């Protein structure tokens, strides 16, 4: 009496697979994983539940995991970011998929609840992005922990959230931080963002961006790539931060660091990027020049006060989805993208490929690592070790044609390292 | 027994609109025009056909010279550039438009062909983006010159072409040189391409920028944008120029200056903006990394041998529209973008409205230069005077917030120049 | 019973020779013109007085004059931009040279008078840096004008001046503007301050320059490149300026354009480009934090009121040559490098060779196209022919490994243009 | 019988002093921690001994510490690094130095073993750089380790023998890492060599950056920093790396990776950043164009064969301090920069005060807890606490005029920490 799937059109399929099909090529670290796999099927058992948006990247990441013995039922962890021809693609391959882009917050959850009981036999693992899987599991399915193995969490909003847990004696199994591999923090975070906002920002509004005064809220990996994108296509960017050392690492790359109770006067465009709660608020919005445009890029739509809006403007325009116009009691319009949600995936397609070929490159390794070698992981919150971590960013060197030097047995005695790493200490920050 | 106007589908009109209404707002030079001309109709009695991509940002511009009191006929200067929603809008206002998105060469044709006559009579005044109207009524409608009082060009290849024809005794109308105007050519072809390259190699393939070699043919202004916003998302970007000007400034930027012949087995993704013929052909597709992408982003689609994968690829499957994907002998595949036609317009949406106001404010200039008064401009290629061009830059200055210096009498007799302007001698390059 | 030459001291004359030997071998465009004109000496008879800057890159320049067959004279065009080894090394060779770095006003103008009557027979030729040569004969010496078959001026402020003298009937020798070569102006006053003004503001001060707000005054060729120096090294950069256009361009660059009234309380570091008197003032002075560095790299110090400094501030001390701090009476200090003189050459050893051989292979160029073929230059202004331009720089190509593409003749048709150039209209401005 | 102290030149103390008092108004963490620490003397007691480069930078440090209360006898970490006339100023203020720049290697042991015995007893604390004091002390003189309470480290190859010594069980000292404070390793190591290896490059050879292609061995955070430099003056940048991690991110910033066998042939700059033997060997030399700069930055000079270069060349010119050159067998000639030692240091003056206030802020700390509160330091290698290190960067915002935002209560409670800090968890990387 169950669906064996839900999306938005079985009939978007071969467009996807064809989608796949490039992006599979942009990935050798998936690729290299199933080569390498396919014949022992490692995951051979287990039985995993996505929640992470369904999009092309993700589909591949979803057969990689089949081809090395998995069973898989998945969910996207947005309501907006769904695509529904990689979904499409997947739901035909015969994989359970529930998952499409614009669901309501109820059939949100729904789709999760599909993904928890298998054919045979409730999930024994979590592929986690931001921690609703692993949140709704703790909270209303405890009962299903004992049969659970691992949790492999990619994004820091969720890694956050399994510290509190951990310190909250809440966490009752294992977890890796994918989010903090280096291979995934300081290449999806920063140089994915640094491509997949501005295509989200273009998309929805088409806006010049030369010229603008932008304002991005937060310095951490994804302000980081959010200023380098924006300054790059010659933007004034004005930055707000609460920690002062990454507020004098922006000092000194040449941006003005400043408050969002002053810098709402300024802005042409706003990003936030902290992965907190009011950071743009009614009282910034009265402030603002004609039509700026607000965005969020950071995992929940907690950032920005869209409530607000809808509550106080004198209109509301849909120019085209996700892409609302309001006009205040000021007579001033502002320019809201995915009301709120990561504009990314909600207004564009999210990171290229290749930089996910990184990402999920580290999530498989997770998996088998938990799967394969739990006596290694006590319950808690772990990292992928440092050679793992090396492994990924090496299996993409090829694709890029970088040739990479070898230390001699002089050179590696005289650093006290192998020839074959790891070639850093673990308090490395690279 | 004539259409009054061809589009893709007048129910888009409603979404233009929408569309043309945002743009107004990025678009003060426009604005700005009509707000001091719609009293005085300044062009009332020119009968204006254009040839320039049916756009929002063209939308913009035909209701402005209406506005102005022209009456208007429009067709699009290349097949895939004309955006339906902004197209529809306008032929909803009611002002003949000829225009479609993938129009066969014939269609391409017979739509300039309509914009020629008008309810009360042949052309007056021509705003050409490439010289193909203008090469059309010199060469099949000559006996429409003497009642042509004027010509506008938008772009360096129609430029280029109205001096081959003044140094042939072939042009017969006064020409105002559009592209050159330093706002133009100094903003457009350089800020414009710098931003809308990558939105149509994104929207396109979604592939990543980051850690790709990227080739780019040419180093005018269109090649420097193009080069500057591909290295800004960390592509490690090579040139290829003919003139050594050029090339020692590519050089003196950081970059690899060398030949496609040894290019092409280096390029993840090429980029044509040369103005030029044979720039990539057979002997470089053979060449070329697997699944290498390949563009064009010069006025005519005449710098990549297209006809050479058609006829030798083993296979060619559409990808989606303007996105082909070939598989060669040798077992390799090449990404072809809009068929080789210039590929900011024909996979995304040209240049963002605010620059496309500086080009625009221009051509309204040129439009009333040459209508009000032609007894300043001889039959030839002429320049806007100095005075109109920072005329058209203070325009777009409040809008940016920019707090321009005023000389003093005293800092202005030192100069020896007016308080007012111009600035800059003749020969200034900026 | 005159001097032969007057330098600070002919003992560092080893020491120079080693200097120009390195400097000869990073200016292919000198040595590359001995190589052609030693034997034909189309120099022979010239009889050239220069005033610039006695530095490394002049002694290769008037050495390569020198070998060209012309006979030399030389001062500096400035009080403190003589490099003591190169003018001893020069001096030594036996040519006259009358220069020291820290001459005074009146030994200024002493040593340009030493220049103009050789062993035998006044100057016939002029090469001058800023105009002060020129305006001394025109002012004082006319009577050796008929004498005089040409000027070649390498500098923005020297090229206004022979405009100003052009259009008021007074110059009366033919003139050719060197500093509006392409491969001068696009070239030496861009990349050349991109280097040199960070050059002299370290060796004067070693200030960090990230983390600190840098004022620009003027974004022309100058402020382009100083202003890219210094958000290069993590400043963030404001710029003033009075022309809209250039305005526009920093706009669109991502900066902050304000005027000096609202920037003088924000700057920690100040750099005036504009070549225009009465830039900074007691007034913006006085609100300045503490410890602003202000410096000038326009050619004559016109453009900081140095003089309202050492009238008001209650303490002076020099810090070391041209480097001196004083303490106003709002108890704050203002740092003031070479007393308002230009910059790089008063605190540094200017532009490095390699761009200076872009601008002197123009002079020499220059000097033989007047001396060689007088009857090509009429008085007034010109400038050196495209070809010569393009010729300059395909011979720092080489150098730097540039392999440049040939047209085709099919290409060459197509483009309606020479295989060998020129590539370019005359209205290009790269 | 014992020199009181051991300098160049003491007359150079007034000029010195001069240095220090521009340097002290750009050290605010350090003149911070003298305005909170003067009064308490927390330092009372302490005899520190310290190893690193007697710059003026250094010197602000000594007099911050001297001010805290300890009693300081200091030597420089390199024979080429001291800055004389900060020397100078410190031995005039009776404090023992033993440094001038170009020591032999017999007189750098000498100036260390000066430091060891104090008029009253023994060295009870070292401030070591590079760890030479460190090794000194625990091979020649273990006698003194009981009353060693503690050692701050300044540099990654300092902290890299402390961790060797630790895992070999002969580190018998508590240890503080100051290389790895956030607010050391990714300011100093990155934008301070950002600035300084142009400066040292530039002073030595005044060479032209743009158009050159350069080669940096390392792509940790001092090749980052270097590499960014160069790229910013226009340089071709390719970079050599071991670590694939580093090796990707420098692709995905768009440098060309590869191996020094490869670019040893293209390179006209190279510069050493691993902290590695055998980077730059004969092999290497004899493919390098001519005249290529070669020069380290690296701690200690074991980067590049230079006695290779003074073995093979067949001349060896000395063209002023730190600048040799060599002309070898083919005809080819090679620039080596400050005989291998760190060029910054070696050829101009280290990274400038602001960001060294960053890291002396860190050594004060340092010292100030092994002292302070040993028994918080067991025997082993430590990193301040995160919320000292916050405090480092707090101290330097003021100076910036960055407007840190607050976190509300609310926020707080969110985002799970306290409104005053840590911000970040320990294994954040920024
Ligand atoms: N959309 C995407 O593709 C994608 C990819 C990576 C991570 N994410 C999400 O983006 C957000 C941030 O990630 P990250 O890796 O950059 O986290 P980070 O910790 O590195 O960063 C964020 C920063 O925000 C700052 N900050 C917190 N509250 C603030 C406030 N009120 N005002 C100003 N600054 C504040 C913090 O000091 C911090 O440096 C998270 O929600 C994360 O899950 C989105
Ligand atoms: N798609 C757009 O939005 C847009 C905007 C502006 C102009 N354009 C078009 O882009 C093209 C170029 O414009 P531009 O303003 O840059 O012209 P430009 O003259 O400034 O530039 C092009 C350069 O190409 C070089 N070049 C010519 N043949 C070459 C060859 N075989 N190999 C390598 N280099 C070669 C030339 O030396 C030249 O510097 C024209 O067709 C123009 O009309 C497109
Ligand atoms: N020191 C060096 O090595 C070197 C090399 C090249 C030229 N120069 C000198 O540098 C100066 C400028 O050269 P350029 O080639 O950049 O000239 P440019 O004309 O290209 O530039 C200067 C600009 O200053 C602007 N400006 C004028 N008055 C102004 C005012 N009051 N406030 C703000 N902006 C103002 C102008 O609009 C202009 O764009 C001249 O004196 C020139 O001779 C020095
Ligand atoms: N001169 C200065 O002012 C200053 C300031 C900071 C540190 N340092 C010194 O600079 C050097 C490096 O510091 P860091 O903080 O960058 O260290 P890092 O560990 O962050 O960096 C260096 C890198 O070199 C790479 N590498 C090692 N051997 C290599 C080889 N044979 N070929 C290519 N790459 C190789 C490593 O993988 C590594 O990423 C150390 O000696 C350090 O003490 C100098
Ligand atoms: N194309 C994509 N497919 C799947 N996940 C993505 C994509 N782009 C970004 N993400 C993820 C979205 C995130 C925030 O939830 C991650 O941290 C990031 O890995
Ligand atoms: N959005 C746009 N609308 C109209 N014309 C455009 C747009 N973007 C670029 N162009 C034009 C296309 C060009 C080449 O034909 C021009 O030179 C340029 O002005
Ligand atoms: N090293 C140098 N030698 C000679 N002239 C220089 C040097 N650096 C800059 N200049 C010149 C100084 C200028 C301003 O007078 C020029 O325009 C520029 O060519
Ligand atoms: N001006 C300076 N004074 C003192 N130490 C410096 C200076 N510049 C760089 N250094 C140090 C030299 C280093 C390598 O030994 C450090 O890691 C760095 O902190």
């Amino acid at each position: 009496d169950k669906l064996p799937y839900k999306v938005a059109d079985i009939g978007l399929a071969a467009w996807g697979r064809k989608a796949l099909d490039i992006a599979e090529n942009e990935m050798p670290g998936l690729m290299r994983m199933r080569e390498r796999y396919s014949a022992s099927k490692p995951l051979k058992g287990a039985r995993i539940a996505g929640c992470l948006h369904m999009t092309v990247e993700t589909a591949v990441l979803i057969e990689t995991l089949v081809t090395l013995g998995a069973e898989v039922q998945w969910s996207s962890c947005n309501i907006f970011s769904t695509q529904d021809h990689a979904a499409a693609a997947i739901a035909k391959a015969g994989i359970p998929v529930y998952a499409w882009k614009g669901e309501t917050d109820e059939e949100y959850l729904w789709c999760i609840e599909q993904t928890l009981y298998f054919k045979d036999g409730p999930l024994n693992m979590i592929l986690d992005d931001g921690g609703d899987l692993t949140n709704l599991i703790h909270t209303k399915y405890p009962q299903l922990l004992p049969g659970i193995r691992g949790i492999s969490e990619e994004t820091t909003t969720g890694v956050h959230n399994l510290y509190k847990m951990m310190a909250n004696g809440i966490l009752k199994v294992p977890a890796i931080n994918v989010n903090d591999s280096v291979t995934k923090s300081k290449f999806d975070n920063l140089y994915g963002c640094r491509e997949s906002l501005i295509d989200g920002i273009k998309r929805a509004t088409d806006v010049m961006i030369a010229g603008k005064v932008a304002v991005v809220a937060g310095y951490g990996d994804v302000g980081k790539g959010c200023a380098q994108a924006l300054r790059g296509f010659g933007a004034r960017v004005i930055i707000t931060e609460i920690d002062p050392i990454n507020a004098l690492q922006a000092a000194m790359e040449g941006y003005e660091v400043t408050t969002m109770d002053e810098a709402c006067q300024e802005g042409n465009i706003f990003v936030t990027t902290t992965g907190c709660i009011d950071i743009i608020l009614g009282r910034h919005f009265e402030q603002m020049k004609d039509d700026a445009i607000v965005c969020n890029i950071g995992h929940f739509d907690v950032e920005i006060d869209v409530k607000w809006l809808n509550e106080n403007a004198v209109e509301k325009v849909n120019i085209k989805p996700q892409v609302d116009r309001y006009r205040l009691k000021n007579g001033r319009r502002i320019i809201l993208l995915a009301e709120g949600r990561l504009v990314n995936l909600g207004c564009a397609m999210g990171h290229p490929s290749f930089v996910m070929s990184n990402s999920f490159t580290n999530q498989v390794m997770a998996q088998i690592e938990l799967w394969t070698h739990p006596d290694k992981y006590p319950v808690g919150v772990h990292f992928l070790p440092k050679k793992l971590d090396e492994a990924v960013a090496e299996a993409h060197l090829g694709k890029l044609n970088v040739k990479l030097t070898k230390l001699t047995e002089k050179q590696a005695q005289y650093l006290g390292m192998s020839c074959d790493g790891p070639f850093k200490p673990d308090h490395y920050r690279y």
